[PDB]
């Protein structure tokens, strides 16, 4: 019963991947040292999300993983807010808020249909430039006239739709927003992986306390969140082993197209590394869903040791949504 494909389809990828493997030794271990503490993953954060009504906040949680991805970049993207600089995903968070704190509708299906460039320049001005300026620009922008269109500018609808299911809202979310399809192929098999519907549907859930509009019976069913920061963790870890040329390639940040062989193993792995974890913390009595340990080695990530291997370096692509 997988009802979205992503742990089928990343289980043909990781049984033939050439250039990643998953270290069941090192999987275990990491599972004895995580059970032995309990460590459970952080509260959904408060203070770097924005919040309000429960139509607005659905919108805001649309819009704020509609753009999640490939921060990456020198010079650094990095943002102020409230008295803090901020990088990456919480550069993005921080944007958002302080947007919207100065009044910036950007829960308003309306105003995101017509948003132009230099609108979104303003919004992510900082040191350096986000990367995608116009990607991000093409997507709120997608997002908004679908919200419009299908939703009544609702995204609140979209969810009622999903009867509590996380996996029927993830097929609801790429029915009707293109920028969220995120398949990929391997030796000539489509890959699923959706990373950025599941991330929604999971953010939901913690925004909504799991109940109204983040209430979920199925949140199980989640797999984890192909991103960079989780394989980067993963391989810290000693879970996740790279052959000689993709570790070089890493080493020296030289960039991964997107939907390569290379590319689409760390993913596979990355969903498989996370499933084989949450397994063998199960076994040892310690119960969370893949979402869960997703959460927990992304919070890892933000403080790795000085030395560990660098994350890989893919550009995000939209070629089918110009």
């Amino acid at each position: 019963g997988d009802r979205l494909g992503v742990l089928t389809t990343t289980r043909r990828v990781v049984e033939q991947a050439q250039a990643v493997w998953i270290d069941h030794d090192a999987v275990a271990q990491i599972a004895e040292a995580f059970a032995a503490r309990q460590v459970t993953p952080p509260t959904w954060n408060r203070e770097l999300h924005w919040s309000d009504g429960r139509e607005a906040l659905a919108n805001y949680i649309l819009v704020l993983d509609a753009v999640n991805f490939c921060f990456w970049g020198e010079p650094r993207w990095r943002i102020e807010y409230a008295g803090a600089v901020y990088d990456g995903y919480w550069a993005l968070a921080a944007s958002l808020k302080r947007a919207l704190e100065q009044g910036v509708p950007l829960t308003d299906a309306s105003y995101l249909a017509e948003i132009t460039r230099d609108d979104v320049a303003t919004i992510f001005a900082g040191e350096g430039e986000i990367p995608l300026l116009d990607e991000r620009a093409r997507i709120l922008r997608e997002t908004g006239s679908v919200l419009a269109e299908r939703f009544a500018g609702r995204f609140s609808d979209a969810i009622a739709a999903a009867g509590r299911s996380a996996v029927a809202l993830v097929d609801i979310v790429t029915n009707a927003f293109p920028s969220f399809r995120d398949v990929a192929t391997y030796r000539g098999e489509q890959v699923r992986f959706y990373k950025r519907a599941q991330i929604l549907v999971s953010d939901l859930y913690g925004a909504f306390d799991g109940s109204d509009l983040g209430a979920f019976d199925d949140l199980g069913e989640l797999t984890a969140f192909a991103d960079y920061k989780v394989p980067q963790v993963l391989h810290h870890l000693g879970i996740l082993r790279y052959a000689p040329a993709l570790h070089d390639r890493l080493a020296r940040r030289e960039e991964i197209p997107a939907g390569s062989p290379e590319e689409v193993e760390i993913r596979a792995a990355t969903i498989w590394g996370v499933e084989e974890l949450r397994r063998a913390l199960a076994s040892r009595g310690h119960a969370l869903d893949a979402y869960q340990v997703d959460w927990l080695l992304w919070d890892e990530g933000q403080r790795l040791p000085a030395g560990t291997l660098p994350y890989h370096r893919t550009r995000t692509i939209f070629y089918l949504e110009h």
